[PDB]
Formats: structure tokens, C-alpha cells, sequence
């Protein structure tokens, strides 16, 4: 199917550079994706060239999926928000060509990233997945990006294609405290009290410490909070161990440029 390819994956417009704090990571994000200057050596120069092939590896709630339209559409670039799960699921037939016609449609637009989410979920109908890594080995101007949540998945065949492996982290002491700030328009002593809480944890925890204390405690008493967030910090957890922020760490340490 070519029309429908259109509608879904090739334009989900994207329009936006720095958003929802995440400072820190984008910033990162940002030095190794080159804007300024990468259409520059895309433009003229060879030897010295972009990437070929960037993974974006690191824990869930870092949202990169959004910093793959926020590269996109600072090197005004069309983007492709295809989802790697999606190719297997949506298309039984042999429609799995259409990974090379996909990559053909990038080509025919002069600018072009081709964002793959959910990379790790391929080898996990295998023999679908299988002719589907194919077809994405032998295409791989452009850009193209790939995301996971668990990098150790991903098989040493595609890995050894994308060339740049870049670490996408938690928010750090500053972006919790503004992400904190985000979801409730004191927040210091909050914000530097545990790492790993990613931002919707904090923008969760919030609600919690926001009113389930607040009103219970005026709702409580008579008619005729930084307590309450502590208090309520402690009724929810990180949803990434210690141990699994010690993961990534550790693949990026053995498999990724940082």
C-alpha cells in the first residue's frame, strides 16, 4: 500500500526544537546530530560525512521518539515516524518490499530522516521479521535513527550498521526540579532527593503530593504542600532500577560512543 504510507508514517508534522525541560540529553542530542552543521557537509564535502546510522539507546520516559522530530525539524528535513513493530504487524503480505520502497520514497525527498522506534523488538510470524531486517540491512542525502529501550536485544547485525550510539538518560537534579516546576504551575530539596524518577513518575508524584493530600487534609477537618510531597514521594517508585540505569551504562560503556 503506497497511499496509506503517507498519512501515517511520512507526516506526523513536526515543528519543535526545545521542549519539556530534558536539557541535559538534548543538548547531547544535539552535538552529535550537527544541524548547523550537518547539512553543510551533506551539501558539498566527502571523506568527513554524517553518521551512518545513529542508535539512541537508553531508559523509557526520555521521550526520544519526540528527539527524533525535534532533530528532523531542525535540519528541515521530511520525517518518517515508522514504528520497527509496526512493519510486522500491519503488513502479513509480502508488503515487507515496501521497507525498500520506503527507503526509496526517502530518497525522493532530497531532505530525509527515516526514525525507527522499537529497533530491539525485530527477531524478538518470524520469518516476516526476518525478511524485514533484510530489506533494512541492504538499503542501509538522508538520515536515518533508530530507538531502544532495550539496546542488549538488538541483534550484532543491525548494530554493527548504525555507526554513532548515543545514550539518552533520566533527567539529572535540574531537569526533575524543572520538571517538577512544569507539572504544578520548595522544589529544590525534592528535586536533588533520588535520581532515576523520570518525568512521569515526577509529573505523577506531583498529582499525588498535589491534592490526594492536600484537599484529604481540608476535606478532613472542619467547614463552619512541600510536607505533603515527601510524604507522597514515597508511595511511588522509579519504574527503573538502580540496577537497570546500571545496564545501560554498562551497554553503552561496550558498545556505544556515549
Amino acid at each position: 500500500v503506497e497511499a496509506l504510507e503517507r498519512d501515517i508514517i511520512s507526516q506526523n508534522p513536526n515543528v519543535r526544537w526545545d521542549d519539556i525541560a530534558d536539557l541535559v540529553e538534548a543538548k547531547k542530542l544535539l552535538k552529535e546530530a550537527v544541524v548547523l552543521p550537518m547539512w553543510m557537509p551533506e551539501f558539498f564535502k566527502g571523506i568527513r560525512r554524517p553518521w551512518k546510522g545513529v542508535l539512541m539507546v537508553g531508559p523509557p520516559g526520555t521521550g526520544k521518539t519526540l528527539l527524533a522530530k525535534a532533530v528532523a525539524t531542525e535540519c528541515k528535513t521530511t520525517f518518517f515516524n515508522v514504528s520497527s513493530s509496526t512493519l510486522t504487524s500491519k503488513y502479513r503480505g509480502e508488503s515487507e518490499k515496501l521497507v525498500r520502497l520506503l527507503f526509496e520514497m526517502a530518497r525522493f525527498y532530497s531532505p530525509a530522516t527515516i526514525f525507527i522506534d522499537q529497533i530491539d523488538s525485530i527477531c524478538s510470524e518470524h520469518e516476516a521479521s526476518r525478511r524485514v531486517k533484510a530489506e533494512l540491512l541492504v538499503q542501509m542525502m538522508v538520515m536515518v535513527l533508530a530507538a531502544t529501550n532495550f539496546p542488549w536485544d538488538i541483534d550484532e547485525a543491525l548494530r554493527r550498521r548504525l555507526e554513532k550510539r548515543i545514550y539518552i538518560p533520566l533527567p539529572s537534579a535540574k531537569g526533575r526540579e524543572e520538571l517538577l516546576r512544569i507539572s504544578l504551575r520548595d522544589l529544590a530539596s525534592i528535586a536533588e532527593n533520588m535520581e532515576g524518577y523520570s518525568g512521569a513518575d515526577i509529573t505523577n508524584v506531583c498529582r499525588d503530593a498535589s491534592l490526594m493530600a492536600m484537599r484529604r487534609r481540608i476535606e478532613g477537618l472542619t467547614p463552619e504542600t512541600m510536607e505533603d510531597f515527601e510524604m507522597a514521594l514515597k508511595k511511588v517508585s522509579k519504574s527503573v532500577s538502580a540496577a537497570d540505569i546500571e545496564r545501560y551504562e554498562k551497554w553503552i560503556f561496550e558498545f556505544g560512543s556515549c
